[PDB]
This record gives C-alpha cells, sequence and structure tokens, in this order.
C-alpha cells in the first residue's frame, strides 16, 4: 500500500536530550524515520516528507533511502498517492493542524489520516470539520498509529489504533482500520484497537499515571474484596471518587493546589490504617514509603503549595459522565464539543501559573 | 465540653470479620466507644448513645463506664446538652439521616453535627436543608471527626475536620471548628483541617487509591521534569487526563468496563517505554510487575470484562471542573446540587451490575 509518514523525528532529542540508545535501546534514526523504514522493509511503497531532510546526516539518510523510503520536503506532493498519512509531527502549536489541512484535498479517495502521540485524533478530526465540508472529503478517515514507544527501540512492538468505540459519530471505516492493522502486523507489531479517546491516556507519556492509578485501583479492590469484605458498589464509588477528585484538583488548581488541598501529612497518616496485608499490597507499601520523603524530592512544588490559595470554589468530586449526560440533554453535543476543544489547548490557567 | 458520640462501633466486625488486634493493634472496644473513652479521659462530659448497648459484654461496658462515659439508648435525650454530636453510625441506608433529623431540634444552640467515614458531611448537610428551615436551626454547624483509622488502634493519631474551603456557602463556624480541633488536641491527636469535599477521599478506605494515584502523579512529574525535559503544562494535562479517564470509566461502566476498554496488554506494553530510570521510578516498576500477573489475581473481573460491551457513548476525558463551571453559569447551583446527590447514593448502575 502507499503510506506517507510526515516527520523524520528529532535527531537531537533522541540522541542528546533523551539518551534513547542508553535508556531504551536500538540505534538512530528513531521516530517517523524508523516507522518508514519498517513499512518499506515489509514491502509497502513508502514516502517520508519532512521540510528538514537536508539537515539529516548523509549516512543516516542513505540508510533510510536504502530501505526503499522515498524522501521529500513537499508535503502536498507526498499526499498525492497516500492511502495512509501518518502525522509524526511536532508537539509545537499549529504545525500538525497546518499539515493536515494542507494535504486534505490531495489524499486519495478513502485515505485515512493518523495522528501519533503529539495530537489527539479527536481534536484533529473536530478542527477539520469545516475543511472537510468545503473540500467534500467526507470519505477521509481519522485514526491513529500511536507507537506508545519510540520507533527504533526494542520496546516498540505494537501500535495503538483508534476505533469508533465510545464515539457518537464514526470517524473511520472498517476498511481503513484493516489497513492500519495490516501496517502493524506486516511489520511484526501487535495491533491494539482502542476507543479513540483512550489512545492518548494509554499511549502517551501519561501511561505512568494511567497504569499506576489503574494498578492501585485493582490493589484497593483486592483489599476491599478479601480483607475489608465491603460491597463492590462501595469499592467502585471510592475508586471513582478518589481519581475524579485528584483529576479535578490538578485541572483547576495545578499540582501545587493538589498538594496543598489534599494534605500529604493527612494522606500519609490515613494510609497507615489501610496497610492490612503487606505481602498483598506492593503499591500501598511502596506509595507509603514515597510519601515519607516526598518533600525532599519536589521542593519546588512544596514551595508553590505553601504560597497557594484557591481563587474560587468547585465541586472536585462531580462525576464527569453524569455532568456530560445532563449537558448533552440540556444543550446537545455540538454545544458540549466546544468544551473538549478548550481542554486539549492546555496541553490559559497553566500559562498564568495557576 | 458536652460531647455525644452516636454509635458504639461493631464489636463483631472489629474482632471476627476484620481481625483488628492482629492487623492493626490495640484491644476492643474499637470505634465510637474508643473515641468516647478518649474524650472522657481528657475530662470532657461524654455521652454515648446506641440502641444496642445491652448487647455489649459487661466487662467491655464496665471499662467504658469507668472512664466516665455515660451510656444510653435514647438518641433524643442524648442530644439535649450536646455541643458536639459525632455520628459513628451505620454505612446502612438511611440510619445516619434518621438520627441526624431526629436530634436536630434538641441540640444546644450553636451545636455542631459531625459525620465519620460512613457519611459525607456535604451529603448530610444537603439532605437536612428543609429540616433546618422548618426547625429554625440555621445556627447548627456541620463538619467531621473522621478518624481516617479505627479508633482504639495505635494508628489512630489524628482526626480529619471538614472546613468551608472550596464551598460556595459555609456549613460550619470558626468557633465550631475550634471545638473540634480541641477534641483532637485534648486527646493527643493531630487535627487535620481539610476542605469538606476532600475529607472522604483522604480519610475513607479509598485513601489506598488516592495515595497510590497521587504518589504515581508525582513520580510521573519527576520523570517528566528530569528525564523527558517536557513542559509543566504538558505534564499536568497528562495527569489530569489519565485520572479523569479512569474515574469516568469506573463511574459509567464499572471496573469490568475499565478493564475491557483500557486494555491491560496495551497499558503494559506502552508502560515499558516510560521505565526510564529504574532507581527513581519505584511505583512504575512495581505497577509494571503487577500488570504481568494481573489476570491471575482478579479472574472474576477478567471474566466480566470479556462479557462487557459499552451500552452508550461518553466523553471519558471531559474535565469535571470545566463542566461544573459551565453548568453553574447555565442553570445555577441548586440545579447543579441535584447531581452530587445522585452520585453518593451509589455508595442504580452498580445494583443492575452495569
Ligand atoms: N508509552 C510511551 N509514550 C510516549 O509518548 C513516550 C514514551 N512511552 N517513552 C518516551 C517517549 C519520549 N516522550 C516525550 C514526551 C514529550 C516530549 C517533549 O515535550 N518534547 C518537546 C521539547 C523537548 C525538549 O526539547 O526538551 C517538543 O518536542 O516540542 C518529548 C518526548 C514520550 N515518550
Ligand atoms: N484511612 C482509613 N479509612 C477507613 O475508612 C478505614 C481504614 N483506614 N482502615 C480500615 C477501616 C475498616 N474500613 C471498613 C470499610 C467498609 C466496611 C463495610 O463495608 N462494612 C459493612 C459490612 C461489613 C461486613 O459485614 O463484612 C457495614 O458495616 O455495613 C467496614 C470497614 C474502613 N476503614
Ligand atoms: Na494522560
Ligand atoms: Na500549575
Ligand atoms: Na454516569
Ligand atoms: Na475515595
Ligand atoms: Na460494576
Ligand atoms: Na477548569
Amino acid at each position: 500500500m502507499r503510506v506517507t509518514v510526515y516527520g523524520f523525528g528529532s535527531l537531537n532529542y533522541y540522541s542528546n536530550k533523551l539518551n534513547v540508545p542508553e535508556k531504551l535501546g536500538g540505534e538512530p534514526p528513531y521516530g517517523g524515520s524508523a516507522m518508514a523504514v519498517e513499512f518499506a522493509k515489509a514491502g509497502h511503497d513508502v514516502t517520508l516528507s519532512d521540510p528538514n531532510i537536508d539537515k539529516v546526516p548523509d549516512e543516516i539518510r542513505k540508510k533510510v533511502e536504502d530501505a526503499g523510503v522515498k524522501l521529500t520536503t513537499d508535503d502536498i506532493e507526498a499526499a498525492k498517492e497516500a492511502e495512509v498519512a501518518i502525522l509524526f509531527t511536532p508537539f509545537r502549536g499549529g504545525v500538525t493542524f497546518k499539515i493536515a489541512e494542507t494535504i486534505l484535498p490531495y489524499l486519495v479517495e478513502n485515505a485515512v489520516i493518523c495522528t501519533t502521540c503529539t495530537m489527539s485524533i479527536l481534536v484533529l478530526n473536530s478542527y477539520l470539520q469545516n475543511a472537510i465540508f468545503l473540500e467534500g472529503r467526507e470519505d477521509i478517515g481519522f485514526s491513529t498509529m500511536h507507537p506508545a514507544a519510540i520507533p527504533g527501540t526494542p520496546q516498540h512492538k505494537h501500535y495503538l489504533i483508534a476505533t469508533n468505540e465510545l464515539l457518537r459519530k464514526p470517524i473511520v471505516t472498517e476498511e481503513q482500520i484493516e489497513k492500519l492493522k495490516k501496517l502493524a502486523t506486516d511489520t511484526g507489531k501487535e495491533a491494539y484497537l482502542l476507543p479513540a479517546e483512550l489512545v492518548s491516556p494509554v499511549g502517551d507519556m501519561g501511561i505512568v499515571t494511567t497504569a499506576i492509578a489503574f494498578a492501585g485501583a485493582i490493589e484497593y479492590y483486592k483489599v476491599s474484596r478479601d480483607i475489608l469484605k465491603t460491597k463492590r458498589s462501595m469499592t467502585e464509588f471510592q475508586i471513582a471518587q478518589s481519581l475524579q477528585v485528584i483529576s479535578s484538583l490538578v485541572t483547576k488548581y495545578g499540582l501545587e493546589g493538589l498538594i496543598k488541598l489534599l494534605n500529604v501529612d493527612a494522606m500519609k497518616a490515613s494510609l497507615q490504617s489501610m496497610i492490612l496485608d503487606k505481602n498483598e499490597q506492593p503499591l500501598t507499601v511502596t506509595a507509603s514509603k514515597l510519601l515519607e520523603k516526598i518533600e525532599e524530592t519536589i521542593p519546588e512544588l512544596i514551595k508553590e503549595a505553601e504560597n497557594f490559595s484557591p481563587s474560587e470554589p468547585t465541586y472536585t468530586s462531580a462525576p464527569s459522565p453524569m455532568l456530560v449526560e445532563h449537558m448533552e440533554d440540556l444543550v446537545g453535543d455540538d454545544v458540549l464539543k466546544g468544551i473538549l476543544r478548550e481542554s486539549w489547548k492546555k496541553f490559559n490557567v497553566s500559562e498564568r501559573n495557576k
């Protein structure tokens, strides 16, 4: 199939800033370039478009070209025969939007546009609605080829592919998803099909918080089921509440607010009474140990927390899905969609140091 | 001061169901009874009201009475001179509401009603609004004496006391809070003053999820700051999103939905690329290890997840505080308060096994 990868990947970031050969493995080139080489080795007709191809050293460029990858700096020309367009584009503001809007009229009929860790597919799909109406591109599909790893490292053994699950309207077809699954299996990677909204919390760097919180909830569920002998309904309410509260505090008041309002000393004290089976509670015990010296590890945050004051009140435990249902019933989806747009932009209050 | 503790504490639960002397320490009686004995030893005029005082063994009853605690089965008479009324009442439906509504006209002027781990003070305060209007008890204060531990165990060294912080309207006065702080310091306990909405996620059994997720977010913040060298705004967005998503999934689809939709295999794979400094990432490493055998530990949930299907779509990442602000602007608080009522009731979809 004809695949165009947009973005080589930052050579300096993966070599000097984050020592990827040392911390994870493999050798440069990492990122979009590695993805392209793999698709080309599988026998796909691959093009890699990047405006800075001339800054790539000759030895690395030659290695990429030898695999069969066609290199170019022309994004529009690179889109012309593309059945799959993968955006390995900057975190930087507006670069991904610009590229997607520019290639949109040139992609082949039924082409699918895929984002990676730097852009939510839902944010991109929403941003392009008027362009789709104007260019009559309702045939274009939207999904992801999220590596949830750095391509070129031994850890990259899969791709997270966004599906229509949990969405009100579809953004991709079954045929398009099959093409993405094939790109993954043709290159020896496991294809993980997830609801589109979950690709980011599962694939991005936040997987650390996602997995620790999820593992912590299962640990609390096992203590509740086996030791406290409490009701499932009570256990699920406690998990939902704890996580909604922390999320609300970080969103509204930042990490400094989260720390000042929850009270680390209180959490540490309270947690002592839930250490009921040391052998069956690895995370509780590990977390308790961390809370003991937490102030030495994050002095900069402890200082912000000491100078923090909540500017206005809020309902930290209000369950989002319940507020979402009420809002949808009261004003409808389009009106509600003009909220998930303002959230991702923060990736405002953070800028103003709030 | 005159304090009335409502509820002895369940002798069978703390001795046979949860082996408290073995798992935590100390000796029976645990709970409300222990709290009463401590306030009586400090020199307070203490009354303990419980309908089942005659079921308490004589030796345990004698030990309580010897400390100066007045035992009774009459809740109304027990309220008559009470400056502080502490509800160490059942998790069981409507028992706490009944007692609070019944003693409300008899408490002394400016008395404060305190809940413990079995009832949110905000839920109770909301439920009693018409009774307060009718009995002209706008002088009554609402707060907590949450042990965030089992009173009588060596771990119980503090109390969580609800304040007006983060609330739109106050529920307690400074004088009332000072009385609670005194009950705590008079009995050698640390007084932890928290915003009323945070007493439950910090004090209740959910502290396991609260502390693991919080510790996990700080661990991810340190990896982001020191190793990835990414922006604070990006880090806080990732923490907020991860936790909002997990909370939304558990609230709407239960633990079985959470497990099926996030995909444990995907989370485990993705997490491998964020293990960047083993020595500085205890929770990531511990969580990764747990995900490896997670299916053997919770087969009952893995089976529900296999038979799970989302009934309707939702926005799992919608930030609650943003939806709260919009709702408050669109319909006002009273209209919005008729939502936090339906949430706590679940402590519906859970009952229907959804
Ligand atoms: N499951 C998984 N998902 C990931 O998404 C993932 C991972 N594992 N392992 C490590 C790579 C690395 N990573 C970065 C995050 C932010 C910046 C970032 O903020 N870069 C800025 C500037 C960085 C700088 O110059 O210091 C930028 O490109 O604009 C970079 C790299 C996430 N990764
Ligand atoms: N920081 C902290 N906060 C706590 O709130 C806390 C703690 N540590 N350590 C352990 C005690 C124990 N605990 C229970 C939770 C639910 C039931 C429960 O659901 N009981 C049911 C029935 C129990 C049965 O009969 O099996 C009931 O009373 O109706 C009991 C006990 C929370 N505790
Ligand atoms: Na996230
Ligand atoms: Na902040
Ligand atoms: Na809901
Ligand atoms: Na909780
Ligand atoms: Na459930
Ligand atoms: Na907000």
